[PDB]
């Protein structure tokens, strides 16, 4: 009875961490909505910069939610509308002549902003009136996962535009006049561009309001109620499985190894804003938050409770010590990536350049740390009787 109650308390705190993380994501998305509204009303350099800063701030809590993926299917079924990437951005707006898009993507040049009717394969689709529901129906349209119409990175593309700088300094620099209605309009169809940005921003808020509500305590019909009623070994496996699947397949593999080994700036997570270093860092923080049972909120307060770490320490102190040390080393390696961008001005798309020896090594050191901590996660889960964790490797060999 005592062991079961301890696991129950850890899973309850786990849901509290998710509740607070998604609540922070929702509130910062509402701040972003207000800055975007202010920008559309009075588009200029300063209101555009304010919208960009609000986007940056909205990313910090969302990136810390991603280790709740994989273990909790309700997030997996939902996040493709919220944070899908990479974009074949020619679906949305104009592109430069060196535009690179996926093979076999019939939507890659549809250009919704410019056209009241598009045709993606044989779906001839009315987009006269731009609504969130309509754009959502276009995600993965025609079969290609590069066809992304909504989410953080659709907003990102509409604020920054394409990053034309390759592996050199600088991000996208779309001009505010792309949203000037009437005569100073630049890039064409600025009324449809504003309508697009408004729709995806409102849709993001609406999606985050849904998900934040699914982790509220004391609600009989939501996911959190299901999770807390499940057998504790099911809940504990979900915690470890999210930790390991983000560490290995998604963070080390999809968000680092892919771009690094192809030297492909088009594959970095935050292509247009060059914020990829923060995504990686706060993804890493998501995993460590879950294991330690703590989440430091955007206002500085801390949500904290009984930890998965303490359960492991009772079963095997060495396994717990190894995993905590691996998590600390991983955070240091990801901090070095953040520091390269924030202190030295060398962003992720510059570090993966073929000639950047120190840039590539920092990324390879963080990959190695993430692979090591994945092994330590499996060992810790095994000490709690959770065998064959099999964290998802996203088909990468490490
Ligand atoms: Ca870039």
């Amino acid at each position: 009875k005592v062991d079961e109650a301890a696991a129950k308390a850890v899973i309850k705190n786990y849901a509290d961490l998710a509740e607070a993380t998604f609540a922070d994501a929702l509130s910062t998305a509402k701040d972003l909505q207000k800055a975007i509204d202010a920008f559309l009303a009075k588009p200029d350099a300063e209101t555009l910069k304010a919208a960009k800063e609000a986007w940056f701030a909205a990313r910090t809590p969302y990136s810390q939610s991603e280790a709740f993926r994989f273990g909790n299917a309700i997030i997996d079924d939902w996040e493709g509308q919220v944070n899908a990437w990479p974009l074949d951005e020619g679906l949305i707006d104009y592109v430069a002549k060196d535009y690179q898009h996926a093979l076999g993507n019939p939507g890659a040049t549809a250009n919704i902003v410019a056209n009241t009717e598009i045709q993606v394969g044989e779906d001839k689709i009315d987009v006269k009136e731009i609504t969130g529901e309509k754009l959502a129906s276009l995600n993965e349209l025609g079969g290609s996962e590069a066809n992304v119409a909504t989410g953080y990175h659709a907003i990102e593309f509409l604020l920054w535009g394409q990053d034309l700088n390759g592996t050199g300094p600088g991000a996208g620099n779309r001009p505010a006049t792309d949203y000037a209605q009437g005569k100073d309009c630049t890039g064409g169809h600025c009324d449809r561009r504003a309508a697009y940005l408004k729709a995806v921003t409102d849709l993001l808020v609406s999606d985050l309001e849904y998900m934040a509500g699914q982790w509220k305590a004391g609600v009989a019909d939501n996911y959190r109620a299901k999770l807390e009623a499940e057998p504790v070994d099911t809940g504990l496996r979900k915690m470890f499985f999210g930790m390991g699947s983000l560490s290995l397949g998604e963070l080390a593999g999809e968000r680092m190894k892919v771009a690094l080994e192809a030297n492909s700036t088009e594959d970095e997570h935050d292509c247009f804003s060059d914020d990829t270093h923060h995504t990686l860092f706060f993804n890493g923080k998501s995993i460590r938050n879950i294991y330690l049972g703590e989440y430091k909120r955007i206002d500085g307060s801390v949500v904290k409770g009984p930890s998965l770490a303490d359960l492991v320490a009772k079963a095997d102190a060495a396994a717990n010590d190894t995993l905590k040390a691996d998590l600390a080393d991983t955070e240091a390696k990801l901090q070095a990536i953040v520091d390269s961008a924030e202190k030295d001005g060398v962003h992720f798309d510059q570090m993966i350049a073929p000639d950047n020896k120190d840039g590539q090594q920092k990324i390879r050191d963080a990959i190695a740390a993430l692979v090591k901590q994945t092994g330590a996660i499996e060992q810790a889960a095994g000490k709690l009787g959770i065998q064959d964790l099999k964290p998802d490797n996203a088909d990468h060999e490490f």
